[PDB]
Protein backbone atom coordinates (compact mmCIF):
# COMPACT_ATOMS: atom_id res chain seq x y z
CA UNK A 1 0.00 0.00 0.00
CA UNK A 2 1.31 3.51 -0.35
CA UNK A 3 2.46 5.82 2.52
CA UNK A 4 2.37 9.23 3.58
CA UNK A 5 6.26 10.28 2.81
CA UNK A 6 8.02 12.18 6.03
CA UNK A 7 8.13 15.45 5.72
CA UNK A 8 11.40 16.83 4.52
CA UNK A 9 11.95 19.21 7.66
CA UNK A 10 10.94 19.77 10.94
CA UNK A 11 6.72 21.04 11.54
CA UNK A 12 8.09 24.34 12.67
CA UNK A 13 10.59 24.57 10.23
CA UNK A 14 8.73 26.83 7.61
CA UNK A 15 7.56 29.35 10.60
CA UNK A 16 6.43 32.27 10.11
CA UNK A 17 5.85 31.64 6.59
CA UNK A 18 3.70 28.48 7.22
CA UNK A 19 2.51 27.25 10.69
CA UNK A 20 3.46 24.68 12.62
CA UNK A 21 -0.31 23.72 12.79
CA UNK A 22 -0.96 24.48 8.84
CA UNK A 23 1.67 21.43 8.81
CA UNK A 24 0.20 19.23 11.44
CA UNK A 25 -3.54 19.82 9.37
CA UNK A 26 -2.33 19.99 5.74
CA UNK A 27 0.32 17.09 6.21
CA UNK A 28 -0.90 15.56 9.05
CA UNK A 29 -4.44 15.23 7.92
CA UNK A 30 -5.19 15.97 4.57
CA UNK A 31 -2.23 14.79 2.52
CA UNK A 32 -2.45 11.34 5.11
CA UNK A 33 -6.37 11.33 3.76
CA UNK A 34 -5.63 10.76 0.01
CA UNK A 35 -3.32 7.91 1.43
CA UNK A 36 -5.61 5.91 3.23
CA UNK A 37 -8.59 6.83 0.55
CA UNK A 38 -6.19 5.41 -2.49
CA UNK A 39 -5.35 2.42 0.00
CA UNK A 40 -8.97 1.93 -0.14
CA UNK A 41 -9.54 2.25 -3.78
CA UNK A 42 -7.23 0.11 -5.56
CA UNK A 43 -7.15 -3.77 -3.84
CA UNK A 44 -8.32 -6.24 -6.23
CA UNK A 45 -7.99 -3.43 -9.15
CA UNK A 46 -5.58 -3.27 -12.49
CA UNK A 47 -4.18 -0.60 -10.13
CA UNK A 48 -3.20 -2.70 -7.23
CA UNK A 49 0.67 -3.02 -8.09
CA UNK A 50 1.68 -0.01 -9.83
CA UNK A 51 3.46 2.78 -8.88
CA UNK A 52 1.88 5.94 -7.67
CA UNK A 53 2.75 7.45 -11.13
CA UNK A 54 1.46 4.77 -13.24
CA UNK A 55 -1.69 4.90 -11.47
CA UNK A 56 -2.22 8.47 -12.03
CA UNK A 57 -1.07 8.71 -15.65
CA UNK A 58 -3.60 5.99 -16.13
CA UNK A 59 -6.62 6.51 -13.90
CA UNK A 60 -10.21 8.17 -13.31
CA UNK A 61 -12.31 9.38 -11.06
CA UNK A 62 -11.36 8.85 -7.87
CA UNK A 63 -8.35 6.94 -8.15
CA UNK A 64 -7.62 10.00 -10.41
CA UNK A 65 -8.51 12.74 -7.68
CA UNK A 66 -7.28 10.95 -4.50
CA UNK A 67 -3.84 9.45 -6.39
CA UNK A 68 -2.83 13.11 -8.18
CA UNK A 69 -3.69 14.58 -5.22
CA UNK A 70 -0.93 12.65 -3.09
CA UNK A 71 1.49 13.29 -5.97
CA UNK A 72 0.47 16.91 -5.86
CA UNK A 73 1.18 16.92 -1.75
CA UNK A 74 4.54 15.46 -1.90
CA UNK A 75 5.29 17.75 -5.00
CA UNK A 76 4.46 20.72 -2.78
CA UNK A 77 6.61 19.76 0.40
CA UNK A 78 9.02 19.78 -1.92
CA UNK A 79 8.64 23.07 -3.54
CA UNK A 80 9.17 24.14 0.19
CA UNK A 81 12.40 24.53 2.54
CA UNK A 82 13.39 26.28 5.64
CA UNK A 83 16.56 27.15 3.71
CA UNK A 84 14.94 28.42 0.41
CA UNK A 85 13.77 31.88 -0.29
CA UNK A 86 14.79 34.77 -2.38
CA UNK A 87 16.73 34.79 -5.47
CA UNK A 88 16.46 32.04 -7.71
CA UNK A 89 20.02 30.13 -8.19
CA UNK A 90 21.68 28.07 -11.63
CA UNK A 91 19.85 26.81 -14.07
CA UNK A 92 16.16 28.04 -13.46
CA UNK A 93 17.05 31.36 -12.56
CA UNK A 94 18.79 31.46 -16.27
CA UNK A 95 15.75 30.08 -17.47
CA UNK A 96 13.29 32.64 -15.38
CA UNK A 97 15.21 35.62 -17.28
CA UNK A 98 14.87 34.04 -20.78
CA UNK A 99 11.09 33.76 -20.65
CA UNK A 100 10.07 36.73 -18.28
CA UNK A 101 13.26 39.13 -18.51
CA UNK A 102 13.93 39.58 -14.52
CA UNK A 103 12.90 37.30 -11.61
CA UNK A 104 10.53 40.38 -10.33
CA UNK A 105 8.67 40.10 -13.81
CA UNK A 106 7.93 36.57 -13.28
CA UNK A 107 7.31 36.51 -9.26
CA UNK A 108 4.23 39.30 -10.76
CA UNK A 109 3.18 36.83 -13.65
CA UNK A 110 2.92 33.66 -11.00
CA UNK A 111 1.59 35.52 -8.69
CA UNK A 112 -1.34 37.22 -10.76
CA UNK A 113 -2.04 33.41 -12.01
CA UNK A 114 -2.03 32.10 -8.49
CA UNK A 115 -4.63 34.71 -6.94
CA UNK A 116 -6.95 34.55 -10.28
CA UNK A 117 -6.57 30.62 -10.00
CA UNK A 118 -10.27 30.26 -9.10
CA UNK A 119 -11.70 27.71 -6.47
CA UNK A 120 -9.42 24.43 -5.29
CA UNK A 121 -6.35 24.46 -7.44
CA UNK A 122 -2.49 24.74 -8.20
CA UNK A 123 -0.49 27.05 -9.90
CA UNK A 124 2.72 25.24 -11.40
CA UNK A 125 6.16 26.28 -12.40
CA UNK A 126 6.68 24.12 -15.48
CA UNK A 127 9.41 23.42 -18.11
CA UNK A 128 8.07 22.93 -21.82
CA UNK A 129 9.27 20.42 -24.50
CA UNK A 130 10.86 23.61 -26.19
CA UNK A 131 13.39 23.77 -23.38
CA UNK A 132 11.32 27.05 -21.95
CA UNK A 133 9.72 27.58 -18.46
CA UNK A 134 5.77 28.59 -18.21
CA UNK A 135 3.17 28.82 -15.92
CA UNK A 136 -0.13 26.98 -15.56
CA UNK A 137 -3.05 26.47 -13.58
CA UNK A 138 -4.67 23.48 -12.61
CA UNK A 139 -8.11 22.68 -10.67
CA UNK A 140 -8.66 20.14 -8.05
CA UNK A 141 -6.38 17.12 -8.86
CA UNK A 142 -5.42 17.84 -11.90
CA UNK A 143 -1.37 17.83 -12.43
CA UNK A 144 0.90 18.55 -15.40
CA UNK A 145 2.65 15.50 -14.71
CA UNK A 146 0.02 13.59 -17.33
CA UNK A 147 0.45 16.67 -20.08
CA UNK A 148 3.21 15.06 -22.70
CA UNK A 149 6.21 17.32 -22.56
CA UNK A 150 5.31 18.83 -19.47
CA UNK A 151 7.64 18.73 -16.68
CA UNK A 152 6.53 19.91 -13.36
CA UNK A 153 9.26 22.70 -11.42
CA UNK A 154 7.49 23.88 -8.59
CA UNK A 155 3.72 23.97 -7.52
CA UNK A 156 2.04 26.22 -4.83
CA UNK A 157 -1.33 24.58 -3.74
CA UNK A 158 -3.89 26.71 -3.93
CA UNK A 159 -6.40 25.20 -2.09
CA UNK A 160 -8.16 27.18 0.63
CA UNK A 161 -6.57 24.67 3.54
CA UNK A 162 -2.96 25.47 2.40
CA UNK A 163 -3.31 28.86 3.87
CA UNK A 164 -6.29 29.65 5.77
CA UNK A 165 -5.58 29.02 9.36
CA UNK A 166 -2.41 31.34 8.37
CA UNK A 167 -3.68 33.99 6.44
CA UNK A 168 -7.23 33.68 5.99
CA UNK A 169 -8.85 34.82 2.67
CA UNK A 170 -5.68 37.02 1.81
CA UNK A 171 -3.85 34.68 -1.04
CA UNK A 172 -1.18 37.08 -1.11
CA UNK A 173 -0.23 37.10 1.92
CA UNK A 174 0.05 33.39 1.51
CA UNK A 175 2.33 33.98 -1.36
CA UNK A 176 4.49 36.11 0.00
CA UNK A 177 4.94 33.37 2.60
CA UNK A 178 5.53 30.88 -0.25
CA UNK A 179 8.26 33.61 -1.60
CA UNK A 180 10.53 33.30 1.53
CA UNK A 181 9.92 29.57 1.16
CA UNK A 182 10.44 28.66 -2.78
CA UNK A 183 13.36 25.58 -2.65
CA UNK A 184 15.41 26.51 -5.73
CA UNK A 185 17.82 23.13 -5.33
CA UNK A 186 14.09 21.49 -6.07
CA UNK A 187 13.52 23.12 -8.83
CA UNK A 188 16.83 22.99 -10.73
CA UNK A 189 16.79 19.49 -9.85
CA UNK A 190 13.35 18.83 -12.01
CA UNK A 191 14.92 21.68 -14.31
CA UNK A 192 18.25 19.45 -14.78
CA UNK B 1 -23.82 48.90 -9.06
CA UNK B 2 -24.96 45.23 -6.95
CA UNK B 3 -24.53 45.49 -3.05
CA UNK B 4 -23.58 43.06 -0.51
CA UNK B 5 -26.70 42.18 1.34
CA UNK B 6 -27.10 42.31 5.15
CA UNK B 7 -26.86 39.00 7.19
CA UNK B 8 -30.63 38.18 7.80
CA UNK B 9 -29.50 37.82 11.64
CA UNK B 10 -26.96 38.57 14.06
CA UNK B 11 -23.17 37.87 13.51
CA UNK B 12 -23.20 35.80 16.53
CA UNK B 13 -26.70 34.11 15.63
CA UNK B 14 -24.87 30.99 14.26
CA UNK B 15 -23.18 29.72 17.47
CA UNK B 16 -22.56 27.24 18.45
CA UNK B 17 -22.59 25.47 14.63
CA UNK B 18 -20.90 28.46 12.70
CA UNK B 19 -18.78 30.99 14.59
CA UNK B 20 -19.08 34.59 14.66
CA UNK B 21 -15.54 34.79 13.15
CA UNK B 22 -16.49 32.33 10.10
CA UNK B 23 -19.36 34.55 9.29
CA UNK B 24 -17.10 38.03 9.84
CA UNK B 25 -14.44 36.45 7.35
CA UNK B 26 -17.20 34.24 4.92
CA UNK B 27 -20.07 36.99 4.54
CA UNK B 28 -18.18 40.14 5.62
CA UNK B 29 -14.57 39.60 2.64
CA UNK B 30 -15.59 36.69 1.09
CA UNK B 31 -19.15 37.60 0.00
CA UNK B 32 -17.96 40.94 -0.40
CA UNK B 33 -14.91 40.50 -2.86
CA UNK B 34 -17.67 38.77 -5.03
CA UNK B 35 -19.53 42.05 -5.52
CA UNK B 36 -16.85 44.28 -5.90
CA UNK B 37 -15.31 42.45 -8.20
CA UNK B 38 -18.13 41.92 -10.58
CA UNK B 39 -19.00 45.23 -9.98
CA UNK B 40 -15.41 45.95 -11.87
CA UNK B 41 -16.26 43.85 -14.37
CA UNK B 42 -19.60 44.74 -15.54
CA UNK B 43 -18.79 48.26 -17.49
CA UNK B 44 -18.62 48.24 -20.96
CA UNK B 45 -20.24 45.19 -21.81
CA UNK B 46 -23.90 43.61 -22.63
CA UNK B 47 -24.25 42.60 -18.88
CA UNK B 48 -24.31 46.88 -18.29
CA UNK B 49 -28.11 46.69 -17.15
CA UNK B 50 -29.33 43.65 -15.84
CA UNK B 51 -30.28 41.73 -12.60
CA UNK B 52 -27.96 39.78 -10.99
CA UNK B 53 -29.70 36.34 -12.20
CA UNK B 54 -29.80 37.73 -15.91
CA UNK B 55 -25.87 37.87 -15.55
CA UNK B 56 -25.33 34.30 -13.54
CA UNK B 57 -27.88 32.92 -16.81
CA UNK B 58 -25.92 34.67 -19.59
CA UNK B 59 -22.59 34.88 -18.52
CA UNK B 60 -19.54 33.17 -18.43
CA UNK B 61 -15.78 33.27 -17.33
CA UNK B 62 -14.74 35.66 -14.72
CA UNK B 63 -18.14 37.59 -15.19
CA UNK B 64 -20.54 34.11 -14.13
CA UNK B 65 -17.81 33.13 -11.41
CA UNK B 66 -18.38 36.28 -9.44
CA UNK B 67 -21.85 36.40 -10.07
CA UNK B 68 -23.09 33.33 -9.47
CA UNK B 69 -20.91 33.43 -6.28
CA UNK B 70 -22.86 36.27 -5.42
CA UNK B 71 -25.95 34.94 -5.81
CA UNK B 72 -24.83 31.41 -4.51
CA UNK B 73 -23.85 32.81 -1.08
CA UNK B 74 -27.20 35.02 -1.03
CA UNK B 75 -29.05 31.91 -1.02
CA UNK B 76 -26.63 29.73 1.31
CA UNK B 77 -27.10 32.67 4.09
CA UNK B 78 -31.13 32.27 3.61
CA UNK B 79 -30.61 28.76 4.05
CA UNK B 80 -29.49 28.96 7.89
CA UNK B 81 -31.51 30.28 10.57
CA UNK B 82 -30.83 30.89 14.36
CA UNK B 83 -34.66 29.18 14.44
CA UNK B 84 -34.13 26.42 11.81
CA UNK B 85 -32.48 22.92 12.45
CA UNK B 86 -34.31 20.11 13.66
CA UNK B 87 -37.31 17.96 11.49
CA UNK B 88 -38.87 19.37 8.02
CA UNK B 89 -42.20 20.56 7.89
CA UNK B 90 -44.79 21.38 5.54
CA UNK B 91 -44.85 20.66 1.75
CA UNK B 92 -41.20 19.93 2.22
CA UNK B 93 -41.07 17.91 4.47
CA UNK B 94 -43.69 15.30 2.65
CA UNK B 95 -41.90 16.09 -0.74
CA UNK B 96 -38.82 14.31 1.01
CA UNK B 97 -40.64 11.53 2.08
CA UNK B 98 -42.61 10.95 -1.48
CA UNK B 99 -39.11 10.85 -2.98
CA UNK B 100 -36.66 9.20 -0.01
CA UNK B 101 -39.38 7.57 2.06
CA UNK B 102 -38.28 9.60 5.43
CA UNK B 103 -36.48 12.57 6.41
CA UNK B 104 -33.55 10.33 7.68
CA UNK B 105 -32.80 8.85 4.43
CA UNK B 106 -33.00 12.01 2.91
CA UNK B 107 -30.20 13.06 5.51
CA UNK B 108 -27.98 10.23 4.46
CA UNK B 109 -28.31 10.87 0.97
CA UNK B 110 -27.15 14.62 0.90
CA UNK B 111 -24.58 13.77 3.64
CA UNK B 112 -23.08 11.54 1.18
CA UNK B 113 -23.03 13.54 -1.58
CA UNK B 114 -21.41 16.35 0.01
CA UNK B 115 -18.57 14.66 1.89
CA UNK B 116 -17.93 13.52 -1.18
CA UNK B 117 -18.26 16.71 -3.61
CA UNK B 118 -14.57 17.18 -4.83
CA UNK B 119 -12.66 20.30 -4.24
CA UNK B 120 -14.74 23.83 -4.06
CA UNK B 121 -18.43 23.02 -4.70
CA UNK B 122 -22.07 23.28 -3.56
CA UNK B 123 -24.65 20.80 -2.61
CA UNK B 124 -27.99 21.32 -3.45
CA UNK B 125 -31.44 20.28 -2.41
CA UNK B 126 -33.96 21.31 -5.79
CA UNK B 127 -36.88 20.93 -7.18
CA UNK B 128 -37.44 19.21 -10.66
CA UNK B 129 -39.59 20.18 -13.56
CA UNK B 130 -41.88 17.14 -12.72
CA UNK B 131 -42.46 18.66 -9.42
CA UNK B 132 -40.08 16.25 -7.11
CA UNK B 133 -37.31 17.06 -5.29
CA UNK B 134 -33.98 16.12 -5.60
CA UNK B 135 -29.73 16.62 -4.36
CA UNK B 136 -27.34 17.78 -7.19
CA UNK B 137 -23.72 19.22 -6.80
CA UNK B 138 -21.92 22.08 -8.18
CA UNK B 139 -18.59 22.95 -8.54
CA UNK B 140 -16.65 25.96 -7.95
CA UNK B 141 -19.70 28.84 -8.72
CA UNK B 142 -21.99 26.18 -11.21
CA UNK B 143 -25.24 26.88 -10.02
CA UNK B 144 -28.73 25.04 -10.65
CA UNK B 145 -30.16 28.25 -10.92
CA UNK B 146 -29.31 28.20 -14.68
CA UNK B 147 -30.68 24.59 -14.93
CA UNK B 148 -34.21 25.68 -16.87
CA UNK B 149 -37.09 24.31 -14.97
CA UNK B 150 -35.16 23.52 -11.92
CA UNK B 151 -36.18 25.15 -8.53
CA UNK B 152 -33.20 26.07 -6.10
CA UNK B 153 -34.93 24.68 -2.77
CA UNK B 154 -32.11 24.81 -0.35
CA UNK B 155 -27.99 25.04 -0.70
CA UNK B 156 -25.02 24.13 1.43
CA UNK B 157 -21.37 25.91 0.91
CA UNK B 158 -18.81 23.40 0.78
CA UNK B 159 -15.97 25.46 -0.02
CA UNK B 160 -13.37 25.53 2.45
CA UNK B 161 -13.55 29.30 4.04
CA UNK B 162 -17.40 27.80 4.75
CA UNK B 163 -16.08 25.36 7.61
CA UNK B 164 -12.21 25.68 8.28
CA UNK B 165 -11.97 28.24 10.95
CA UNK B 166 -14.48 25.76 12.84
CA UNK B 167 -14.06 22.26 12.00
CA UNK B 168 -10.39 22.26 10.23
CA UNK B 169 -10.89 19.32 7.81
CA UNK B 170 -13.85 17.52 8.99
CA UNK B 171 -17.07 18.31 6.79
CA UNK B 172 -19.47 15.94 8.58
CA UNK B 173 -18.74 18.06 11.50
CA UNK B 174 -19.68 21.06 9.70
CA UNK B 175 -22.52 18.76 8.38
CA UNK B 176 -24.06 18.58 11.80
CA UNK B 177 -24.25 22.25 12.34
CA UNK B 178 -26.02 22.80 8.91
CA UNK B 179 -28.57 20.23 10.09
CA UNK B 180 -28.91 22.05 13.08
CA UNK B 181 -29.12 25.37 11.23
CA UNK B 182 -31.25 24.65 8.69
CA UNK B 183 -34.01 27.15 7.60
CA UNK B 184 -37.33 24.78 6.67
CA UNK B 185 -39.03 27.60 6.25
CA UNK B 186 -36.57 29.49 3.17
CA UNK B 187 -36.95 25.92 1.73
CA UNK B 188 -40.97 26.12 1.98
CA UNK B 189 -40.77 29.32 0.35
CA UNK B 190 -39.17 28.22 -2.56
CA UNK B 191 -40.64 25.66 -3.17
CA UNK B 192 -44.46 27.17 -3.14
O1 LIG C 1 -14.43 9.80 -5.54
C1 LIG C 1 -15.83 10.05 -5.64
C2 LIG C 1 -16.13 10.92 -6.85
O2 LIG C 1 -15.47 12.19 -6.76
C3 LIG C 1 -15.83 13.07 -7.84
O3 LIG C 1 -17.25 13.33 -7.88
C4 LIG C 1 -17.68 14.03 -6.70
O4 LIG C 1 -17.19 15.38 -6.73
C5 LIG C 1 -17.67 16.09 -7.89
C6 LIG C 1 -17.07 17.49 -7.90
O5 LIG C 1 -15.64 17.43 -7.89
C7 LIG C 1 -19.19 16.19 -7.81
O6 LIG C 1 -19.67 16.89 -8.97
C8 LIG C 1 -19.80 14.80 -7.76
O7 LIG C 1 -21.21 14.92 -7.53
C9 LIG C 1 -19.20 14.02 -6.60
O8 LIG C 1 -19.70 12.67 -6.62
C10 LIG C 1 -15.42 12.46 -9.16
O9 LIG C 1 -15.80 13.35 -10.21
C11 LIG C 1 -16.11 11.11 -9.30
O10 LIG C 1 -15.70 10.48 -10.53
C12 LIG C 1 -15.69 10.23 -8.13
O11 LIG C 1 -16.27 8.92 -8.25
O1 LIG D 1 -12.12 35.76 -13.60
C1 LIG D 1 -10.82 35.32 -14.00
C2 LIG D 1 -10.92 33.97 -14.70
O2 LIG D 1 -11.40 32.98 -13.79
C3 LIG D 1 -11.42 31.69 -14.41
O3 LIG D 1 -10.09 31.36 -14.85
C4 LIG D 1 -9.18 31.29 -13.74
O4 LIG D 1 -9.46 30.15 -12.91
C5 LIG D 1 -9.29 28.89 -13.59
C6 LIG D 1 -9.58 27.75 -12.62
O5 LIG D 1 -10.91 27.86 -12.13
C7 LIG D 1 -7.84 28.75 -14.05
O6 LIG D 1 -7.67 27.49 -14.71
C8 LIG D 1 -7.48 29.91 -14.97
O7 LIG D 1 -6.09 29.84 -15.31
C9 LIG D 1 -7.74 31.23 -14.25
O8 LIG D 1 -7.49 32.32 -15.15
C10 LIG D 1 -12.38 31.70 -15.59
O9 LIG D 1 -12.45 30.41 -16.21
C11 LIG D 1 -11.91 32.74 -16.60
O10 LIG D 1 -12.84 32.80 -17.69
C12 LIG D 1 -11.86 34.09 -15.90
O11 LIG D 1 -11.43 35.11 -16.80
FE1 LIG E 1 -3.46 20.70 -0.07
FE1 LIG F 1 -18.58 30.54 0.38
Amino acid sequence: AFELPSLPYAIDALEPHISKETLEFHHGKHHNTYVVKLNGLIPGTKFENKSLEEIVCSSDGGVFNNAAQIWNHTFYWNSLSPNGGGAPTGAVADAINAKWGSFDAFKEALNDKAVNNFGSSWTWLVKLADGSLDIVNTSNAATPLTDDGVTPILTVDLWEHAYYIDYRNVRPDYLKGFWSLVNWEFANANFA
